[PDB]
């Protein structure tokens, strides 16, 4: 087992998640097993006590485990599947060592965060990353950690002691540091007294950096690479840069660019490591489909457009699944995506008096777009604005995604608009005055890997097909509220045809409405399954009917 | 509400301990009321859990509370009763705070170590320190707060942190910081380089000291208070010394002859509290009480020996509130004490083939002494060495005391020696063969404050008497064994009265034995309710025997 | 004497200078007499040795001393005359006390960093604030120092360890410490961290911020105001900001707006300090005048466009004082400036060879200017292009300045093209070859503040007219080449006029030509002695005779 530890700097938003997950992927070049840890020091359990203001959205493991957004990463590059054990916090292991004193494993001696708590902090990354997370049988080769926070915040303080012990609790050769730091540009100049002190702080905790990975606004000059390489113990090959471009799929091969495999190869004798001549060769093929897709975003310019309608859009890392999920399923296409990002309550007709000026935008972006996704998310704010973009997508024939929320916002909007039902509406807010035309009702979570079967008659459905014409579905769930299955069969006889339930029924999964292009709804987020080669399904559907070529798709996943 | 902080150093053995309970009966001379709460680092919820051979014994609260062992030397020094919310520990904390993330108070934030954790410290200390500890209802003027561990191990990073903050969210004159720090000598030169290291650690976590209180095995030269006194804020007056004295209790009068109570008169302005014209007199009344009970230690020599037979001896600090209640019962009789430290399994006939030197010496111990204390502790080592101890006590005539295992013990000798049931046993140790002969038996704890009654035949007993002729007692209990209550009739009518039991009946709490100058047992810890003034009525009792006075002792608590 | 010390953050680039130097003159708009120290972590003793190349110029002072740049900042805001004293070093005060070891004042004790040399440090600090430094006799009220290098860099420790000593060796309302930090935006999100780290870097070393002022691209958020003045323990009136504005003398006034002396009035006590009827007028008439230059830069447009002409003007931190001067000279005019940088050594016919980009777009921009200077700076590289330019404003007659060697640049052009002398050149670097033709010749340095006489029939000269046809001129010189003297009087008869020179004659000082709207050159550097609201006379002549109205400017002067 190889570890690589992916650490610090000297701020919390400088990017190590790209780093780490680009890191894996070009060990997995090489055809090694990868897997990964992300450590937390907050004091959460997890993220899904957490509202998605802060660090983004909760991802949900197929475990039903609502961990931190990273592990989003790792899966969505390494392919791999996570288990609620691969998110380390403060919280879990405190948690972890108390209860364990107070049923007293520990004999009777006095607890202390050294040595008991940094061995309990390196029991957990021993037990979890010998997991397989592949769909093979194989324990992980390579395992990548992932530091969260900043080295020196009191906050990491048993993490940074406990990674100490690590490096030799676990062989040299068998471990290595990849510390993350920033450099700042002022006058032109490139500055690296910063990432010279953050250097300070990990060598203060006996951490020593095998590489220094330094994140700019420019390409380093030679003169920045020899002043770090001359005050850390790196050579000049193991100062590496990643540089602002958008494309996050650019940056494995601006690291292969700059030979980093080469330096890992000896540094964690990967040579030492045996493969089979499978492995060299879906090893190899993994690379080169790479270059393809970044060579397809290189040279594909006719623009999908995609209004993405919710709360918060400002919070851009509130959604980084659903962009990553349009992402990868507009490469599929071969085209580039505009996401036009449309606060869900600015639709609203009392935003017109309020601030005319957010009133107009927010419509002209949503006239503008070529597909609609309503994204989830709960909470009252904008819900009417949503509902008004489901009005305007079904009655202008426009692509349409509900996802989570949005599903039942489709379901109240054909319930108000089509049904006619005018105050018919959601349990969740209005429960307080009792009314009869329940759209959503509860039925405390429904969580994780889910299956769905599709109800009998569904054969002709362009969301039926894009999942190959199969007749079960196995997708990521998180909800309190469903649709109330007294009103379904009205819905499915004025042709809202809910496509897809669980096993028991009276639980509604997948929705299409016969008599239009794509207008779709999904109970599940079907984000967290997406990958790049194999991109979401419903998500596939919709970056395809904005396109066109919906038909030739499906022909396509008919082979 | 004031607050002063006694704090780290360079060693964790250095005593801060006395000198928190010396500095608040300082303050409780001035007539202030007077509270305090200790901080340990550890990850333990309370001392309960771990064993004697590391911090000492754990000291019993009256809430049941088993803390750790500081808590005693606030009590016996400051005359308070503590709960146990004022011992505070890392496992109490992350428990608190974990415990109120899950039930999610803290609205979806995410909680880090600070401010939510810093501030939670901050609101235990204010929640904490305004409890009522004296017997009156007022509110305290003054609580001392001791940082347990050393400044700058991480385990204590929390509570310099959360102390820091405090500084200012309580204001300054109503904060103080003492910082207690080793000044080791060396060739005779007393080198200070440590102690400006310690100083310069709490400065880099912002904490100042108000004043730094050296502990050295002599007297500070005017040297090296001023070489202190240049590198640190502190004034010439503000550098404190504690020797290295025998006596405990002269250490109040040391602080007092450097006045150190000058300085926290103005840096606390402690004249701006408002006292009452009673509280000013049983202020400076208590000081001439201190003034008498020292000048009885430099001038009694009549040595009264008393033999402790236990577990360990070697750890002197397994037996501190036994060592102090044996120094109050000496201190009242106006003589001076020896405790001979008898390692009771050296008494036992195997060690006489073992190690030859071992027995011998032991067995000179226990013969050379004018009372024998059996202290408790649970474990099986040297039960027999114990019991043996209990039969030279009875058949020479020895004054003898047992508690809580000391009790059960005695019982158990009297029962194979004078009952002639040479099998009978503890239940604790022999149930995996079922014996017949049960002396001990459980009746899963019972702990803390709790009422003996005294049997109605009881007038007679030198312990009863002791206790004023009351009908009833109150002190504190923890065990899970007691006496057989089916063999107490045999006892009972054997000699051995069981001259106090609980409410119920079946359950022993004291014994004393007809025909016997002072031998006594009780299930309680008598030691934990001993004060300065008004010392543990059993071991009055003991020390009394010990030198003959037990009637003129009896007489006195008669009026 | 009052003290206000400006120091540290993240990076060396942050803008301290301009911070010091306009905290300086808001404490001068109160009527305050003011003064300030530089400290620089290096080991040179001066700025004269270290070649431009690195921390921009070297400033010149009265004394002759060569000192680091930014005394240059505080003697053009405050008004005040600094002495080679002003500029502390590593290197100065290490040969101060190395020096009074080998003396001996040290009476023969061991001599240590604590406490010698930073009592060495603070004994400087208190000689030198108390150097009367504006023209009136006396001592001044407030010191502003400025901390070089940053905090827990190695190169200041003995500075940062005298410092935490100064602000009790002198009273505290006496002492303040501004700490300036870097809060760098990621995503559109201000970032905190670094600050946070630089705020505990100054408590591990005992020196607490009265105010932290942020360098940012942006206004604070509110927010990012409230997270750093809940972290540290400055007001949110304490939190400061300086945005990325071009104007250095809006900086003040956004400093006042901030309302920065509401709170140095308070924590420094200056309403405590005596001040007459005449200090407050002059006082107050000063921030009017402050007011009224900066309104002319918000509302002048009509551009001047000045090319600057020499070495590695990539380097604009080179030219500062010229810079500097040249702003003054505009504003005087009502004119907004252009300064176009044009790398001396691209003019040069070679360079039509090897980059054809540089030589079309270096000529663009001389051909484009309405006035030329040439502006100094010794070494051989791009001195034909110098000459270049200087032809090139002979012949066409387009405003010029030669200071420096940019005067004998000019006197070497005159021989080369107006006398025909075809290899006439410089003494700096052909003499190896003894060419008869000297232009220059050596006259080890010339050096501060000298006296430049008017020849007598000098009467007629634009330059005389400028210093108010006074018949002697103060000014500092800095060369070691001057003039052949042999040669002087073909060029006195060719019409390229010596207007001045030393008192001893053969050492010319200032030239006129005869025959040119304003073709000048000075020996002397004019940039030095300019102020705000009196420009250097030779750059008013410059850009008034680039925009026209000369007569105007010089008819104004003869009031
Ligand atoms: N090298 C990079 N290139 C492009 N974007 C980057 C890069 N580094 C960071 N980012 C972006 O900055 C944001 C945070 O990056 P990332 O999640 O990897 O940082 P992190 O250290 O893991 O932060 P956090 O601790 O909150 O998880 C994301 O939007 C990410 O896409
Ligand atoms: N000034 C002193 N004079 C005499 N004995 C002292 C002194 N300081 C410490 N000791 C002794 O050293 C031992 C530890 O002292 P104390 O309990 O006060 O230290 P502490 O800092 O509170 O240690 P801990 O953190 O383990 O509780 C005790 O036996 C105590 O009596
Ligand atoms: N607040 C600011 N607004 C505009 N420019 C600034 C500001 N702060 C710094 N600068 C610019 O950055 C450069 C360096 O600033 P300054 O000389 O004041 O920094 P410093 O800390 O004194 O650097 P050094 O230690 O090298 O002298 C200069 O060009 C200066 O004009
Ligand atoms: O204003 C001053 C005065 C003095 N000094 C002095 O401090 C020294 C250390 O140099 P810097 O502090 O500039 O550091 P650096 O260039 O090595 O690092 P970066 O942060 O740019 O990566 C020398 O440059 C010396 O002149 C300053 O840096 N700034
Ligand atoms: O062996 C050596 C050589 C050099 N030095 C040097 O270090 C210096 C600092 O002096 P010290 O290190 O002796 O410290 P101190 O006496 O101030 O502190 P204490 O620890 O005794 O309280 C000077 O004494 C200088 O000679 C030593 O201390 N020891
Ligand atoms: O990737 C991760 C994982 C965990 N953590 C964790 O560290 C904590 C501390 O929060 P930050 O490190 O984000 O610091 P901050 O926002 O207070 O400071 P700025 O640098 O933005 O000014 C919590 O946010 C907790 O989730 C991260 O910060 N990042
Ligand atoms: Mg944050
Ligand atoms: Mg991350
Ligand atoms: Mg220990
Ligand atoms: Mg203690
Ligand atoms: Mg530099
Ligand atoms: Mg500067």
């Amino acid at each position: 087992m190889k570890y690589v530890v992916v650490s610090g700097g000297v701020i919390s938003g400088i990017g190590k998640g790209v780093l780490a997950s680009s890191t894996g992927m070009l060990l997995k070049t090489l055809g090694l097993k990868v897997t990964s840890i992300k450590i937390d020091p907050y004091m959460n359990i997890d993220a899904g006590t957490m509202s998605p203001l802060e660090h983004g959205e909760c991802f949900v493991l197929d475990d039903g485990g609502e961990t931190d957004l990273d592990l989003g990463n790792y899966e969505r590059y390494l392919g791999i599947t996570l288990s609620r054990d691969h998110n380390i916090t403060t919280g879990k292991i405190y948690s972890h060592v108390i209860s364990r004193e107070r049923r007293g494993d520990y004999l009777g001696k006095t607890v202390q965060i050294v040595p008991h708590l940094t061995n309990a902090i390196q029991d957990w990354i021993q037990r979890v990353s010998k997991i397989p997370v592949d769909d093979t049988g194989l324990e992980p080769d390579v395992c990548i950690i992932e530091l969260g926070g900043t080295v020196g915040d009191i906050e990491s303080a048993p993490f940074v002691e406990a990674l100490r012990q690590f490096q030799f609790e676990v062989g040299r050769e068998n471990f290595a540091l990849i510390h993350v730091s920033l450099v700042p540009v002022i006058h032109g100049e490139q500055k690296t007294k910063p990432t010279q002190a953050a250097i300070k702080d990990l060598r203060s905790l006996g951490l020593i950096p095998d590489m220094i990975a330094c994140r700019c606004s420019e390409e380093l000059n030679r003169s920045t690479i020899d002043k770090i390489a001359m005050f850390c113990h790196v050579g000049p090959e193991q100062v590496v840069n990643v540089h602002d471009v958008n494309s996050t799929y650019h940056v494995p091969l601006l690291l292969l660019k700059q030979h980093m495999i080469d330096y890992l190869h000896s540094r964690l004798k990967l040579g030492e490591v045996p493969l089979t001549l499978e492995d060299k060769e879906r090893g190899s093929q993994l690379l080169t489909n790479w270059e393809n897709m970044t060579k397809n975003l290189d040279d594909s310019d006719d623009v999908v457009k995609i209004a993405l309608v919710g709360k918060y859009t400002n919070l851009k890392d509130s959604y980084l699944s659903v962009t990553k999920s349009l992402e990868h399923a507009s490469m599929k296409c071969r085209r580039q995506l505009e996401i036009l990002w449309v606060e869900a309550s600015n639709l609203e007709p009392e935003t017109q008096e309020v601030d005319k000026n957010k009133f107009h935008d927010s419509w002209n972006k949503l006239s503008s777009a070529d597909g609609i996704l309503v994204p989830g998310g709960f909470g009252t704010r904008g819900i009417e604005g949503m509902i008004l973009a489901a009005k305007w997508a079904r009655e202008s024939g426009v692509p349409f995604l509900g996802v989570c929320l949005g599903l039942q916002v489709a379901a109240i909007e054909f319930a108000r608009n089509v049904i006619g039902r005018p105050n018919s509406s959601s349990t969740e807010f209005l429960d307080e005055t009792l009314l009869a035309p329940e759209d959503q009702v509860v039925i405390t979570m429904r969580l994780g890997l889910r299956p769905t079967i599709f109800q009998p008659n569904s054969e002709w459905s362009n969301i039926r097909k894009l999942y190959g014409e199969v007749n079960e579905v196995h997708e990521r769930h998180r909800h309190r509220y469903e649709i109330n299955p007294k009103i379904v069969n009205d819905m499915e006889s004025r042709g809202f045809i809910f496509v897809g339930k669980d096993e028991t029924g009276q639980r509604c999964e997948i929705f299409e409405l016969k008599g239009h292009p794509y207008y779709v709804g999904t109970q599940y987020h079907p984000e967290y399954t997406s990958k790049v080669l194999e991109p979401s399904r419903p998500f596939w559907g919709l970056v395809a009917a904005a396109s066109g070529t919906l038909g030739e798709v499906i022909k396509d996943i008919n082979l």
